[PDB]
DNA sequence: CGTTTAAGCGGTTGCTAGAGCTGTCTACGACCAATTGAGCGGCCTCGGCACCGGGATTCTCCAGGGCGGCCGCGAAAAGGG
């Protein structure tokens, strides 16, 4: 956990665990921007998720 | 293969169902004798189907009566010597 690297998809290539990064990206990015862009969002939900 | 989730194990807390044991008794079924009426075989008779004799009903055939055609036949009109 000290050799954690800030990487990019073109900087990785084809290694094991790439679909872990894919699942992370799709899940966090899609419902993060969904809860940021929805009109039916209360302040309580955004503060508990923050 | 990544992720979630529910199985598995251990734990609570009280009550109730159920197995096991002991005890009592009472209705219920085995058992026996006398009896008799429901089952099995035969015997008799009717309902219905069928066979036979008799009578009524409709179809086919043979003969008589009348009419057409032939068979030369025979009386009669016209021509010839």
């Amino acid at each position: 956990h000290l050799h954690n690297t800030w990487e990019t998809y073109e900087s990785i290539g084809q290694v094991r665990g790439l679909k872990r990064l894919d699942n992370y990206c799709k899940q966090f990015i899609i419902e993060d921007q969904q809860v940021r862009l929805d009109p039916y969002v209360t302040a309580e939900d955004i503060e508990i998720m923050d």
